[PDB]
């Protein structure tokens, strides 16, 4: 079929979602696309190139709260941004794994630059803003990774509090724990920011 | 070589550390151990059994701050516990990936039960204690996963704050951002706990 960038990425997203990050082979991608391996190689050099491109596309498609609103607080932006990043990661099988270790792409420069400048305009040094941003990213990735891999994994002598914790854990999709943790994180940054030079 | 549980796990840990989670194949494990595949199969049924066992062993070996000390605060326990969990995950290539989606093993029951009871003895409901514990686990896993996969990945037109953030990011191993985020998390749980029924 068609082998422009957009279509090879569509195909790889479909393949990822069907087979997960282990089935995302250049050989199985070639089968999907109805082509021989040397034909695919012209367009896609290896699995790592595909993984990087998929990371970028996942957020392009489904990460919709990338930028603060007019007059939005840094707290509200971080909350909205995290919920969005989470939704985007959960859209595809192993989407969080796909993101891991990536760095901002050139196509994301203006956006992420705006995110960093915004934090500094709200009083954070660049370093402290980055630390907040990274903590939100890492917490979200962690939570999503554990939720997704646990669903994958699925394929009495318990002590009482653990038994209860497991029901709680298995009683929703993970969103309740994620949102509680998110509020904790945001408020911890707020304490630190407002402390200035005071022992806190 | 020897094929008791302890030795098959040693071997798989060595293999994981050499080849990462993709090289942890039952076929490459068999080569390592100097045996045929049907011989390995008697002892190890599949990659998933191996992954679960490795998750447990990684913490048995190198996760040394599993339980609070006499009179230790819940804040200090969480800090010490997270630093320990982090050290343990970083000990082996893809160790965080190996942990993802696992649930407590029977061998960990008494320990994790103690962790949960401890939080409740410090004022958290089981649910709120679990939410704190999960947030710490998820944040640590996220941070480690991003650090490790980025090292794996490694194989000018930047906007200024991003350029700076990237140097900051690449200026240490990840520990500074992790520890800053950790303090934020812990203090956010503390605000929430102490709030009781007050709007916070
Ligand atoms: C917090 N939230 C999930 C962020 C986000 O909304 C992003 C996006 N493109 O809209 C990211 O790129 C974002 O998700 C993301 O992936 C970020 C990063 O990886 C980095 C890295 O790796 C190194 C330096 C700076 C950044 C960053 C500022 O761009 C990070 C911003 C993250
Ligand atoms: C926070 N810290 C890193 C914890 C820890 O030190 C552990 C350990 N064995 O010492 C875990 O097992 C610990 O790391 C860990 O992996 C935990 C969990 O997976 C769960 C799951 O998955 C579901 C219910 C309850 C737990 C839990 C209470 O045992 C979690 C405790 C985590
Ligand atoms: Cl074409
Ligand atoms: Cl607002
Ligand atoms: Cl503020
Ligand atoms: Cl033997
Ligand atoms: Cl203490
Ligand atoms: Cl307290
Ligand atoms: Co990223
Ligand atoms: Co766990």
């Amino acid at each position: 079929s068609r082998l422009n960038r957009e279509s090879v990425i569509d195909a790889a997203l479909e393949l990822l979602n069907e087979t997960g990050i282990d089935g995302l082979t250049t050989r199985k991608l070639a089968q999907k696309l109805g082509i021989e391996q040397p034909t695919l190689y012209w367009h896609v050099k290896n699995k790592r190139a595909l993984l990087d491109a998929l990371a970028v596309e996942i957020l392009a498609r489904h990460h919709d709260y990338s930028l603060p609103a007019a007059g939005e607080s840094w707290q509200s932006f971080l909350r909205n941004n995290a919920m969005s990043f989470r939704r985007a990661l959960l859209r595809y099988r192993d989407g969080a794994k796909v993101h891991l270790g990536t760095r901002p792409d050139e196509k994301q420069y203006d956006t992420v630059e705006t995110q960093l400048r915004f934090m500094t305009e709200n009083g954070f040094s660049l370093r402290d803003g980055l630390y907040a941003i990274s903590a939100v990213s890492h917490f979200t990735l962690g939570a999503v990774l554990e939720q997704q891999e646990h669903t994958a994994a699925l394929t009495e002598n318990l002590p009482p509090l653990l038994r209860e914790a497991l029901q709680i854990m298995d009683s929703d999709d993970g969103e309740q724990a994620f949102l509680h943790g998110l509020e904790s994180l945001i408020r911890g940054f707020e304490v630190q920011l407002t402390a200035l030079l005071q022992i806190v």
